[PDB]
């Protein structure tokens, strides 16, 4: 039977530690496949980690250059939480250098984009069958969310971008039915910028808080209907949210250009019109990672916040994160628990080895009490090379 | 429920990527077979790819010599599409150097070859257990097709041959049930030769395109009925099929000795009178690989064609390709879909290692837009040795 | 359908070797985690070993000062009985340096700890998904019992201990259903000291033997009805428990000082007035395992016993050991076997590597006839290092 | 529900090859376990080999003397038939070195013996859970078949002796129901040897022939009835199948002791009056296998047989075989179907490592045709040591 979506999000204080994986700390002697971009996405059974491999393992030579990002050989592949992800126990699931993936409450739906950059072709798998294709219609680096998409009521939702990421792009929702695209609309937003979205399912609507690679400190966002009907703006509060960003002071409901640059994946929770964000410690480099509650924030220019949760040190490399969702079909509960993954880079460019790869750690909402840490990568580079 | 074949292919555009499974780069430090002839065939619930392992592990002394071809330690295993062959993840099938399976809706049919040049017997298994046997009836390498066999309506058919491979040899079509063989047929066809056939149902009924490894530069095929009542002849277009063979010019309708000679198991799709052929982008060796799309293409000389799809670079080795299906007990279509898969051999003759070995690529039919591209092997040779 | 711990302990005789899983000697080559605290719990279907991984493969450079106890990359991990504990064969349960976990008939409840010293917090887990939190309360190593917890009606039981290991602490018994806490109690035990508690169903109420390892030679006791009411003592046997401990001699009812500093894990079954106690066969060191059945050893300060059965020679190391139970509903007796496993810690402080890991045996209960033995762990060390 | 025995041996002409499980040439790189005496046994729906593993892996220094026999370490574990033991599919079953195991169409029934050489003990598990215990009643090497137990009609049967290889000894027969024993009988046979047995069931009963290490060249052998009432008597036939053993000849109703001393695993199929007898080619030592057929030679002297089929050429090394059979709940066959596999030992004493391990093949009955070639083991040794 297939996740109703129409509950809203679960009132929680703080984050739980939910997983860890260890995957570059154990890849120095494992088989563990060299990846990035992970995520984790849930059934109304279990949870996977999705990643995209480089074809490659750890502490062998093919890891060559993998900082590279782009190659025929990237696959999307998937395996349980918390598990280091290896040739023994993945889960193929696309050819894929740029992916997405999410479960409707019956089966799995698989978006991978692989090809030429001037003309790359998401590849929709429902079940694991190919069942629809979205070739890039701007010919300039189709991409997508690099994060689980949202299913609500047995329609399934992602955000996909084709364009430069240095400047105006051309954004697009999709609404796809058991893996086949049955509407899509082209956002109508100059001068916004959206990138590796992370979206979730609220009270039978989609948000997206997404990446603003070409001027943009604070994070833009789209939330909509299950009619692709759509709402736009950015974040208001200052504290910022992208990395880099400037120090915390005085945010916008617009694109804040001061740093915004290039940015990183990103998430964050709206209640209300306050926000849970997810951002790096550093203001210059993807180092440590907090989560701050400012509840008047996700509407408001305050740079002030009530509560903050460490979760990486400042003093340890992160990445990417991005959120989760547990429906109460798999949960029990009465609303929808958010979660969120961080990726944790480690290798090129901040570190002198041959090669780029990611383990990752994840936590969930909750309502009873947490504590703030640093649970860091930990492996020791460079390794045997 | 058995499947039943009466259904059509379905009308394609081109191709999607469907899986990659990278297992000579990952081979370079996990535990990953040394394998050849590597092949895709579906249930009603999975997809699984079955191989021919040399008994041993590629970068490991074992795998000296892997050009040889048959050995009492070959044997045929099974894992899931796109991922590595690893002793980990591989279900084993049968002892064999050559090798067919299929599933007819209720459990797997394989068909493994081995014992004596002179001699050799086919067992055949339906769900792990023997079912029945067949001899070399010419005493000179029983062999058979290295793809998966087809089914229709609880009956699967395959196609063996024994004899010279270089010259006039002996070809019969197999009809069985649950394993058991319950009528076969000689093939009349002097002038003809045909080696690893791949073959896929349609409207009930099978079409196999095969090798002519004697003196034949276009593919060879049979078609038959469920009573194995039977139609031969040669593809006519002049977009040669077979590797070695000529520029492209006018074709026949019968072998085309020119370049004829060695071959490499192919495939290819008939609709009406045209055909999708898949063939090696060289003239001389097995290098990149393209899909075309010749209308008035089964039937007549015209060396000129619609549509061409790039798969693999004429920079980068390829090797064998064959058809797979997907049915639409697997599917929910109402057509059977067209698919294929292509072995990426590595190592000798071409390259200086002690060993042979192959990856593969597959790719799946499609109405909607796709890209062409390479997807080359990946691995830098020589390894460690 | 729920267990019901309604049952009594099965009379037995002696003790049956249950499992060894050569962990160590296999890690030698193979990718085997390298683990301490593990511990054996069953379900109404089956049995798993769990353990807490440091994050790292043995015979690795990761492996490197593994004899810390507490960081952020250790894990809570399970697999099935018997088998090395690796990265292919072992479900992530939690991020955590101490744990417990136990199957109440329907799911998993796992119970992991992690963050710092002074702030630690339980996380708890119902068929993987998080139901509850408990935070340290003294501030001072929140830790709990390293083995099982024991299940009842429905109801789930463990016991948590804050504050020093070298002086008066606080220990709490918890109460929790479908991992959630509902009800606990602080033990009102002025010089007791309860530590790494293993605790076992009977006959509808819980009884756990634990460690002293502030000045108890002797093992402590709790046992408690489902309401949370409870009764404490110590092991009055001049057979004395805990490792190091004194000769043989005249036992107490309370902590025997002599010794008692430091103290193992341990367990012990409790028979009327006797006890089946296991302990390390030295006196000064984690070396050596027996088993001994003291009946009137419960109650009185005899330090005579009537039956010893050998389970690992003097000469080689042993380490933790804990009690685990196999209910009826799995079992098909009438009523609770008592089973138990030991913890054989090779490498840092006793050994010249750089690491520290453990294997483990397991023994069950049984009626018929047994014999004693040496299972020792078997890797020669040191390794490559 | 309950594997019923009541069917008759299937006819069969010859042997088709079933599994090769190259254990040895992928342990040469890849993680596999040093093992002998392994063993196939079935279930109403899949096929499993046994084995005693050494605790430790081939290429590895713990693979030390494994030449031993007898050790703490030894455990039986299984996996899927065809596929290399590894700790990564491996399912361990038992502490053990010495066993036998089989499915009773309900669940497995294992058996496995540990302990010290005066006191050895059998714990056998139904499903995992230990149902019952056998202590060694002569304190001599307790020990059993190294191959199947026998089940039928819910009832299933095993053969252990206790004393000396040497010389008489004790021999009892085990007739056991979900794993507990419900009656045995001690063998009246003085002058006789019976060692490690091959018993399969046919038309209600169960049909054992062992092995002979003290003072015979042809095989012992002792049936049945579900009651214990048994028969004894030796194998007639000049065509002797022992190894050693003498030049084929005049054979006898009882023990040959020409060359009869040490022996070797092995089975005979019975049929009327007629043996499917497998042995090795070599009359000295472990060399080759061949199976041959002698109608008139279950009861008759003659040294003459009608068919032979070639297993494994006289050139390479060979070691145990035993029986295992496929029945009709399996199979969907109206009887029962023979099959054997073949230990193919390679190390000590023969060769020269620090090393002994085994790989295995096995081959199925079959009313079709067949052929005779040498699948040997294949691993080239010494190795890296
Ligand atoms: C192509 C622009 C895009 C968004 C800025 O770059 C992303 C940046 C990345 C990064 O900043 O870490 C790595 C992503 N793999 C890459 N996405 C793709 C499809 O290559
Ligand atoms: C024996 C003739 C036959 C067909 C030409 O050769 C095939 C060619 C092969 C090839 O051209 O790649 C390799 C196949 N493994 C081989 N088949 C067997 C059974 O050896
Ligand atoms: C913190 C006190 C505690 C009980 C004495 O120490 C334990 C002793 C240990 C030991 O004696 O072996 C190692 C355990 N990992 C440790 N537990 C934790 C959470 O650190
Ligand atoms: C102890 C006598 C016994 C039968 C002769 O020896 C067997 C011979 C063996 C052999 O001849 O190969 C190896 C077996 N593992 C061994 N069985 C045990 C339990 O040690």
């Amino acid at each position: 039977v297939k996740l109703a979506g129409n509950s809203s999000l679960c009132p929680i204080n703080g984050w739980a530690v939910y997983s860890k994986d260890n995957s570059i700390r154990i890849g120095s002697k494992g088989d563990v496949f060299v990846i990035r971009e992970p995520f984790i996405s849930c059934s109304h059974l279990e949870c996977r980690t999705f990643f995209l491999t480089q074809g490659a393992l750890l502490n062998d030579k093919h890891s060559n250059g993998t900082v590279k990002d782009r190659s025929p050989h990237r696959t999307l592949m998937s395996c349980p939480v918390g598990e280091a992800p290896s040739p023994y126990n993945s889960r193929f699931e696309s050819v894929a250098w740029s992916a997405s993936a999410c479960h409707d409450g019956t089966s799995w739906l698989t978006i991978g984009i692989s090809g030429p950059d001037n003309g790359a072709v998401a590849v929709l798998k429902y079940n694991g069958i190919i069942t629809d294709t979205i070739k890039s219609w701007r010919n300039n680096i189709l991409r997508t969310q690099e994060s689980e998409c949202a299913c609500v009521n047995g329609s399934c939702f992602t955000v996909m971008t084709d364009g430069p990421s240095n400047g105006q792009a051309s954004y697009k929702i999709f609404k796809m039915e058991k893996g086949k695209v049955v509407k899509s609309v082209e956002l109508d937003a100059p001068n916004y910028h959206y990138e590796e979205c992370s979206c979730y399912p609220n009270a039978g609507e989609i948000t997206c808080v997404c990446r603003d690679s070409w001027h943009g400190s604070n994070r833009p966002w789209v939330s909509f209907n299950q009619n692709l009907e759509y709402q736009i703006g950015y974040i208001c509060s200052g504290v910022f949210g992208d990395n880099p960003r400037p120090n915390d002071g005085t945010g916008s409901c617009g694109p804040v250009s001061s740093n915004g640059a290039y940015g990183v994946k990103g998430f964050s929770f709206k209640y209300g019109n306050g926000v849970w964000i997810g951002r790096t410690k550093s203001t210059n480099s993807r180092s440590g990672f907090e989560m701050i509650w400012d509840p008047n924030g996700w509407t408001e220019t305050d740079s002030s916040f009530s509560v903050k949760q460490d979760i990486v040190a400042i003093t340890d490399w992160s990445g990417y994160s991005g959120s989760f969702v547990q429906h109460p079909e798999l949960t029990g509960l009465d609303c929808i628990r958010p979660c969120f993954w961080v990726e944790l880079i480690r290798g090129r460019p901040k570190e002198s080895t041959i090669w780029t790869s990611g383990s990752s750690i994840s936590f969930c909402g909750v309502n009873s009490d947490t504590v703030g840490w640093s649970w860091p990568d930990g492996a020791e580079l460079p390794f045997t090379i």
